[PDB]
């Protein structure tokens, strides 16, 4: 059998194979990766053939010369998409953050004085004012803005939570877990679906040093449930002298119930005028812009939070950074629908079916098929808003050679590729997140998937 | 004193004053601004007129209007300079982040198995094959870079470092500092310009659980000064079974002298080859790419790093690991020239006197300009090669009217606002930093200065 | 030596905040090496003479400079430019 792995060629003689035809760097490449697993193919003796070779190489050689992040059509109807590289940017902002990163720039420059400066600088001038806080930073992520308002105020002394808000967002974060990494000492009262305030101030003592309270925002619970007010909280802190610190997470800027949307999501100014001392959440969700941790509160907080040697591991890049100036500045002048995130959720009811049928018009001709527009009611938040459910235009569809379920398949390999919703043997499409220019885009890859 | 104050107009009549002047958010903003420091100028007693004001309104309108981050030419001729942004980016990366910042990505999404997966799956192959490494991970920057591998591998167990390696880069990083908040113990070996290696095999014992070693990247000693090589490290640590963890920090992906310049600086590859079994360094250093920290080394030890709930505090937005990827790619295709940091400190030092007058040929005319090219020796890196010095050529001015500090100054105010070296009242422009296309600007800015 | 060893500060750079925050009970005395038989050029910060007599005048402690050298007399005088410490001067 030493003669059914001699046969596999040289990485010399495929290389010759592709003079042209792709570059000498990128050939080797997959022939490397090819020649490996024709080894162990056969090595395990799995593979009595090798025509296979060739025709693969081709294919590492097609495939490796993509890059591995691009842009791809959702069709979910999440705007909040955890997989998917949540908020999306206006082309506004990927502008500015083009020519400055083009470039130096005056990151941490001042140009008045000539010498060093805090980069953090250039922005919390935005926040403070938005907010009505009385000083403001940010870092990395919430995660990290978390962790370090925790290691900043409570390492060594206790903090009291509601034990239904002990939450597991994304894959690694978890309260309990990074909490306990931060060096702070938790004290969770109440019980999961009940928490009354006596409870919160039943707990506190001499090492209480922080009211701690988490937003449910992957998650919701219904039936029997009790929670305490946060007019309550800051009531409770003031009393004993213990400063109140709220992750909203969602990172929610403004009002929402001003777009016509009616819920309780927590928002910055609102919360902030209501007494709470601290408040974070990330940039990348509810915010619209890029990653970032955002704290706003009390200045002698937020001092004492800065001057942690561990603000510097967790100080934001030069990329959102100006990114994320470019989305407050939108903010400040009420442009709105120029950030994508709000925009797709504020989208009128007519608009979607005007963006739903505009498809449906695009697909009548390819062949084999079955176009049709359904009205449903799905839960576009998917990071930050769990219980909002709100009415859209699919257009399902379903052909006759081609299964669902092999179709959606097909979509998420294509270039660009689509993921889109099944539900029953019928694949569907969220117009909530689909952008005007993909319906173009959309057909093309339809057309040359059932016609090829 | 109280009619001093009352008569400062209303917000409504400055309002007034700019009906399509400028838009009535900046106006209010500003007409803020100004009322207050003309309340408290007043209450203190510093200002007896308020004709300033009206002047004034305007001008807070016409800053407010412009974002406080703004592009700036650099003639400093210090590639990698820490204040002005450090690593500036190839159009060709820019491009592939304002791409899939546009929209939806498989930022966390395998498009194979539909499934959600790890965002840091998409680079790591790059890195694990420049490097050599069992497996690598990235996360915000360098500096957390470190306080991950401590908090890691050596919380509440020992770390030998040389006395001489315990560096504060930057204004708020410290070796000791952090590693302190690190929850690592810290054992200094050895004096400050001097360590041998049986300073290090000195200080082993039951707790010694890391051997970290780090590169005086933003200084340097000369005299009588002893370090312990590499080598011998690796040798230690391979006999008492204990790990090796290099900060390189400049994060120089290759070998150096391949390009003419010759210098000890060290490099991933080389380094892992070495023995070494953890690495780490800041991307928007001698890598060239937008802030990141690269840790590369061995395969359980990456794992160990990764489980840990504090890296995703750390893990990387979408922006840089995007714009890291790319500037990955173009290593591997050898498009060396194609990264800004390294294309400006290998420049033909022909090159550089090919810039430095063809923009003395622009500023011959601009009225009382003493224009000169003079060949000096300066210093290329600022944040990674302390020691390297290369020549470069300055083409150094001066203007009967007015003087080099005042000169300075206007410089950084224009727009866009150009830095530059000052020695003795005259001022320097370093081209081993200047991009072609300011040039032209340039040359507008100065004939906007002097003839205005 | 029998005395305790308190390092403030970092290799390259150090601050007066370094040195005045190390001070206790225990803290008899303020001791400075100057750097003799090397240098360090790049970003290096060190805390000035005058500041560490001031620091010590507050807090009643003493203030032993090694200077190493033994520079009798200030060196300017005979043309040679530099910043080599001397013991008149530095008392």
């Amino acid at each position: 059998m030493k003669s059914l792995l001699r046969q596999i060629p040289q990485i010399s003689k495929v290389v010759e194979i592709f003079a042209k035809a792709y570059p000498e760097i990128y050939v080797v490449k997959a022939a490397r990766e090819v020649a490996e697993k024709y080894r162990k193919e056969i090595i395990e003796g799995a593979r009595a053939d090798l025509n296979g070779f060739l025709e693969d190489v081709e294919r590492k050689i097609k495939s490796l010369m993509k890059p591995n992040i691009k842009r791809v059509i959702n069709a979910t109807g999440v705007v909040i998409n955890t997989n998917l590289g949540r908020a999306p940017l206006s082309k506004d902002v990927i502008n500015f953050i083009s020519e400055i990163a083009n470039g130096y720039s005056n990151l941490e420059y001042n140009l008045e004085e000539g010498k060093r400066g805090s980069r953090i600088a250039h922005i919390e001038k935005y926040l403070n004012e938005l907010t009505g806080a009385e000083s403001s930073f940010v870092v990395n992520n919430n995660a990290g803005a978390v962790f370090l308002v925790l290691n900043t105020l409570a390492e060594g002394k206790e903090v009291i939570i509601s034990r239904g808000e002990l939450v597991e967002i994304g894959g690694s974060f978890r309260i309990p877990d990074i909490m306990k990494k931060s060096g702070a000492i938790l004290r969770e009262v109440g019980t999961t679906n009940k928490t009354k305030v006596s409870d919160y101030e039943g707990a506190i003592n001499q090492n209480t040093a922080l009211l701690m309270k988490v937003h449910k925002s992957n998650f919701y619970m219904e039936g029997f449930v009790e929670e305490v007010k946060l007019e309550d909280l800051v009531k409770l802190g003031h009393k004993y002298g213990i400063p109140t610190y709220y992750d909203a997470g969602s990172g929610l800027l403004i009002n929402l119930k001003e777009f016509g949307i009616s819920v309780d999501e927590p928002n910055f100014r609102d919360c902030i005028s209501l007494g709470i001392d601290l408040v974070s959440g990330s940039g990348d969700k509810l915010l619209g812009g890029p990653q970032a941790g955002i704290i706003v509160g009390k200045k002698n907080l937020i001092e004492k939070i800065k001057k942690n040697p561990i603000a510097r591991a967790l100080r934001i890049d030069k990329l959102t950074l100006s990114g994320l100036e470019m989305t407050l500045k939108l903010y400040f002048e009420k442009r709105y629908e120029d950030i994508p995130v709000i925009r797709m959720l504020t989208q009128d009811e007519k608009a979607l079916r005007q963006k739903a049928k505009r498809l449906e018009k695009l697909l009548k001709d390819i062949p084999g098929l079955k176009i049709s527009v359904i009205k449903d009611k799905a839960k576009p938040g998917g990071g930050s808003l769990p219980e909002l459910e709100l009415p859209t235009y699919c257009v399902a569809i379903r052909h006759d050679r081609l299964s669902s379920q092999e179709l959606s398949r097909r979509l998420r390999l294509a270039e660009p590729p689509i993921v889109c919703r099944i539900r029953e043997d019928q694949l569907l499409f969220d117009m909530r997140t689909v952008f005007h220019e993909d319906l173009k885009t959309i057909k093309k890859t339809l057309q040359e998937l059932l016609s090829i």
